[PDB]
């Protein structure tokens, strides 16, 4: 959520219980080249496939030799 | 039978996206007292959390491989 709604993921968060959980983790699901997390929260959980859309070449990674 | 019908399988359902998936499956969260089912679909996300209550006798799953 923020001052703007246009491009942020496909992620679905959908609201169930208020019933407490152990922690808010996250879950990768990985099928496919498809990645999925989703969060597990007190009020409801989040779950977001990207089959890696947002991965391009942003900043441009460069592993120094060592 | 008719219009009276409050109980359903109480899983909260989202469609997004359209890429096909390697398998519509199903995963299975137990955190704390909370199980938690997933189906990953090609068009669509359902996350079913079940604090111990949806136990009714049918359907029979047996485990897809995770």
């Amino acid at each position: 959520v923020g001052s703007e709604v246009s491009d942020k993921r496909t992620c679905v968060s959908l609201t169930t219980q208020r019933l407490p959980v152990s922690r808010i983790k996250t879950y990768t699901i990985t099928e496919g080249s498809l990645r999925c997390v989703i969060f597990i929260t007190k009020r409801g959980l989040k779950v977001c496939c990207d089959p890696q859309a947002t991965w391009v070449r942003d900043v441009v990674r460069s592993m120094d030799r060592k």
